[PDB]
């Protein structure tokens, strides 16, 4: 306990010794208050005037227009059962070694952090790489690692962050799970990491093709709330499978930042309070999505056992039933992988049967509760692959004139202009607005060309800022200033392993789209009296945003559409 966290709690104090008190009304019950010190200080969206002048009818649609404006931690998970808690460890070695089959822990490099930085996701984290006196800060902790001590690894709310540092030895010691491809389906069987949006339909469509019950995809309720010591331990043994340096340093992680948080937090009545929880997930953003995917998988391939009868309690688990669960994993573990599609806390399943829906008493165990449904209610499933959700999306199988067959992304078509609406962060110039927009026409017209709306106002956008400005921000194609029929054609037809006819298309009327009520059933505005007003003279719009940007080289996009055709 305080033998792992009290320096980095020691060295605070010290910091803010003429400030320090340990308030007796502070409002933590599940996280352990150490103290506070004075602290003073706060980010809301803004939005995005070149998408909104180009999306009118939107204006008075409130779905669209309230995105744009603006408990569950301090809660506890019970220590499972022996059963539950034998049947995780198993299934978590099994999991790693298969995982690591085809791929070698490694450590990842100051260099590659660097090009990061240098690339985006001392003031900025940029100049800190430079200046040597903060890798000898870094060497520092490293070396206090090594002796199995951290001072420096103190997370900060406010999606916790860290100093650069902190960042940089998470990132030396379990990097390696994101940027080599753990969780690649090739990889895993189940995930689909780096995949992409127009890749998951033909997942789902192909997990659909094997012989069994429904589909499932059950939401856990607040799933970084959920995660216990025992998942925690679980992960852990990733180590099992490094050497050296590396595997002490990500035990050390493991042990210190993982296992044992401190974490500094804003309180109005404001003092910082410095608490400590050795449960719940509190890492990075991506090896958070990576060590997510890995405990998703374990739990539901226990569900999985639980619907095929291959353990009868999770009060106790018998040495035959161990020897059971073993040859289950060893027999069929790879098949059962292959019926899933997880994406961090998000899955699909398709079990053998229908037994799986009623399969709970594990799940529960586990603390991995559904959202939205009683907690022994048996799960609603799915008969058709396009009506399962996955990723904030469903998808739909959509015919080509040609009678080639596209699966395409597709969401409540609100969503997606009030997302395009919306710019995070403040000092954005005109023309780093304009270039936002872009991205986001881009990204329309790669997955989302099969929505009337979206592939006008795409369209519309592409037209109103200038043809060479570089848009700027698993698989983004969009952002690029190349031809976008020349990336369509590259992502649906040359590089999609689903297609076997290679003819390039030759123009934007040869890409389909939904059926008219499908449109509208997605939130399409087509037979709306603003909406025919809008694209009638969508010029004049367009001519608005490019008067407001100035004398520049732009490009008519509208005539790729047959209706802009003279
Ligand atoms: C381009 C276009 C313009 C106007 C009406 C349209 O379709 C109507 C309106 C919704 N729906 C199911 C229809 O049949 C349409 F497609
Ligand atoms: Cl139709
Ligand atoms: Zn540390
Ligand atoms: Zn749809």
């Amino acid at each position: 306990n305080l033998d792992i966290i009290g320096k980095r709690i020691e060295k605070i104090k010290q910091e803010h010794e003429t400030s320090w008190h340990y308030d007796q009304d502070h409002p933590y019950k599940t996280w352990a208050y150490h103290g506070s010190y004075e602290t003073k200080q706060t980010a809301s969206s803004m939005v995005n005037g070149v998408v909104r002048l180009l999306t009118k009818p939107w204006d008075i649609i409130p779905m669209v227009t309230q995105m744009a404006m603006t408990e569950k931690v301090d809660t506890r998970t019970q220590e499972p059962k022996e059963g539950t808690k034998k049947l995780m460890k198993i299934t978590a070695e099994w999991l790693w070694k298969e995982l690591g089959k085809k791929k070698t822990p490694r450590m990842c490099t100051r260099e590659e952090f660097t090009r990061k930085v240098r690339s985006n996701a001392w003031k900025s984290a940029r100049e800190a790489v430079e200046d040597s006196g903060f890798w000898e800060l870094v060497d520092k902790e490293r070396n206090l690692h090594l002796e199995g001590k951290c001072e420096t690894c103190v997370y900060n709310m406010m999606i916790w962050y860290m100093w650069l540092g902190a960042r940089f030895l998470e990132f030396e010691a379990l990097g390696f799970l994101n940027e080599d491809h753990w969780f690649s389906r090739e990889n895993s069987l189940s995930g689909v990491e780096g995949e992409g949006l127009h890749k998951l339909g033909y997942i789902l469509r192909d997990v659909s093709k094997k012989e069994g019950g429904a589909m499932y995809a059950d939401d856990t309720a607040g799933w970084d709330t959920r995660i216990t010591l025992e998942d925690l331990k679980n992960e852990e043994m990733v180590t099992n499978h490094m050497e050296g340096e590396h595997k002490k340093l990500a035990e050390a992680i493991f042990k210190l930042t993982y296992q044992n948080k401190v974490v500094r937090v804003q309180r109005p009545t404001t003092v910082m309070d410095i608490i400590s929880r050795r449960d719940q997930r509190g890492s990075g953003q991506v090896v958070t999505y990576g060590l997510n995917t890995f405990t998703n998988m374990e739990a539901q391939l226990i569900r999985q056992m639980e619907g095929e009868g291959v353990f009868k309690s999770i009060q106790h688990l018998t040495v035959t039933e161990e020897i059971a669960v073993k040859n289950w994993l060893v027999r069929v573990g790879r098949e059962r992988l292959s019926r899933m599609a997880i994406s961090g806390d998000d899955c699909v399943v398709k079990p053998l049967d229908d037994r799986f829906a009623s399969a709970l008493t594990a799940l529960n165990d586990m603390g991995k509760v559904r959202k939205d449904i009683q907690q022994w209610e048996p799960s609603r499933g799915w008969n058709d692959w396009t009506q399962v959700p996955f990723c904030s999306h469903h998808f739909h199988e959509l015919i080509m004139k040609d009678g080639r067959v596209l699966v395409v992304p597709c969401r409540n078509q609100d969503e997606l202009i009030g997302r395009a609406r919306i710019s995070q962060g403040a000092g954005w110039s005109l023309r780093e607005t304009a270039c936002l927009g872009k991205s986001y026409a881009q990204m329309w017209s790669l997955m989302y060309f099969h929505r009337r709306d979206l592939r006008l106002a795409a369209n519309a956008i592409c037209s109103a800022v200038p043809s060479h400005w570089v848009p700027t921000s698993a698989t983004h194609e969009w952002m690029t200033t190349e031809d976008m029929l020349t990336v369509w054609n590259r992502v649906w037809i040359q590089e999609n392993p689903w297609m076997e006819d290679k003819t390039p298309v030759e123009s934007w009327e040869e890409i389909p789209y939904l059926g008219k009520r499908e449109d509208q059933w997605c939130g399409s505005l087509i037979g709306l009296t603003s909406r025919a007003t809008w694209a009638k003279n969508i010029q004049t719009a367009i001519n608005q945003v490019r008067s407001l940007i100035g004398n520049e080289e732009y490009t008519d996009y509208m005539p790729s559409m047959k209706r802009f055709r003279r």
